[PDB]
């Protein structure tokens, strides 16, 4: 659609080598399932405190909406991001304000009490939020893409406190009706949005496509896929989960996976996972489905480069996997050297820092572990670190190119939602 498109001056679907997610307890708190959390009380109040997070005395922390925009201020103008700012003070404020009042309520009077005053929020607050991050699927979707992360948040704001009515529906006091209401508003909710978030990942998916180069469309186009999994299908897993169960209270164990941007020099090989489907990407970069979970890396294996000027470099790397699955990231070659190895026991691959450096050289690569201990691959020549990390998201894969050379020359990573029952709370 060629027309007058004021946006598009800053499309970039380029996933930031460090990169948020403020939805990140958001997604691993309601996945655990909320009464599973330790110390906490009711479920208005716990959601109250992810979406509008606060520490008792000082700090003013941005709430999740206002995070997700100093984000978004890099893909869209001024203009947009006022008119951003304009619904978070306004609808969202509102909202934030009507609920701690009825959670005040629900702690002094109790639920029944506060009956009217919750049906008065989904009333007026929450039916209808959704559509001030909308936009028309119209083939020039730029704008829905870039203000996807703001959808999703408000999705997911409505839905739990919608779904807390039916977990809470004898305390309320709730008729079948009220009931019947509520889940009709959750199921049309989903479903609209659902439809709407696929459907603008497969025009992203093409769009970013459309818009690249032999040099960055593996950035691209992982990139708006990466985007599209933690800002929009992360959050419709739970959402579903919830829609299924007709409750808030559940339990999601994710197994979308996501993707860094790459480190080094243009690769065929990246560039044939990025133009392929997301379907079809295989270890090491995607992990195998291994059960209800993913396949976890058990060990890595490493060896460093034949030196080149003065540096050995990252030479090949090699994973093993719980299901005893031994790949091989970059082949052997005559002076590979300083072979290593180390066991996750258990742990999981927190980051990642990365230097490339001349000629087509990873120079370096450190893996920072959850337990504390490091890995090192690698020698920094004299060049600065890059690190790979998704706030709240681990490590879960891998990928290197040696390009036809002795030494790895690309390298990215893959990232899961943080598993509190793999790893604890």
């Amino acid at each position: 659609l060629t027309e007058f498109n004021p946006n598009n001056a800053r499309k970039s679907y380029l996933f930031d080598n460090y990169e948020v997610d403020p939805n990140y307890a958001f997604k691993a708190m309601v996945s655990f399932g909320l009464s599973n959390i330790p110390y906490a009380g009711g479920f208005l109040s716990t959601l109250w405190n992810i979406f509008w997070p606060n520490t008792p005395n000082e700090p003013d922390i941005e709430n999740i909406w206002e995070q997700l925009r100093d984000r978004i201020q890099d893909l869209v103008d001024e203009s947009i991001i006022d008119a951003i700012n304009g619904i978070l003070d306004s609808k969202i404020k509102e909202t934030r304000d009507k609920i701690q009042d009825i959670n005040e309520t629900i702690e002094n009077f109790g639920y029944a009490a506060a009956k009217d005053d919750y049906i008065g929020l989904v009333t007026h607050y929450l039916i209808g939020l959704e559509e001030n991050f909308k936009r028309e699927l119209d083939g020039d979707e730029w704008l829905g893409y870039a203000i996807l992360p703001l959808l999703a948040t408000t999705v997911s704001l409505q839905i739990t406190y919608m779904a807390c009515g039916l977990d809470y529906k004898d305390e309320f006091g709730f008729t079948d009706s009220d009931v019947h209401k509520l889940t009709r508003n959750i199921d049309k909710l989903y479903d609209d949005v659902s439809s709407y978030i696929t459907e603008l990942a497969a025009w992203a998916d093409n769009d970013s496509y459309n818009n690249a180069n032999q040099d960055n469309v593996y950035d691209e186009v992982m990139g708006a896929r990466s985007w599209c999994t933690v800002h929009g299908f992360e959050h419709m897993l739970i959402w579903q989960k919830i829609k299924e169960l007709k409750k808030v209270d559940v339990f999601v164990h994710s197994n979308l996976i996501s993707y860094s941007p790459a480190v080094g020099f243009p690769s065929g090989n990246f560039n044939y996972i990025a133009t392929g489907t997301e379907d079809e990407i295989p270890q090491p970069l995607k992990p195998n489905m291994f059960g209800e979970r993913r396949n976890r890396i058990v060990k890595i294996e490493s060896w460093n480069s034949i030196e080149i000027h003065y540096y050995n470099r990252v030479g090949r790397l090699k994973l093993t996997y719980e299901n005893g699955e031994v790949v091989e990231l970059g082949k052997a070659h005559k002076y590979d050297e300083h072979y290593q190895s180390i066991e996750l026991n258990g742990a999981y691959i927190k980051y990642v820092d990365v230097i490339a450096n001349g000629p087509e050289a990873i120079d370096r690569i450190v893996f920072h572990f959850s337990d504390d201990r490091t890995f090192v691959v690698g020698e920094n020549s004299g060049k600065p670190s890059v690190r790979l990390q998704l706030e709240g998201h681990f490590i879960c894969g891998m990928l290197a190119d040696q390009e036809g050379s002795d030494k790895v020359a690309a390298f990215s990573v893959a990232y899961e939602l943080f598993h509190p029952d793999e790893f604890g709370t």
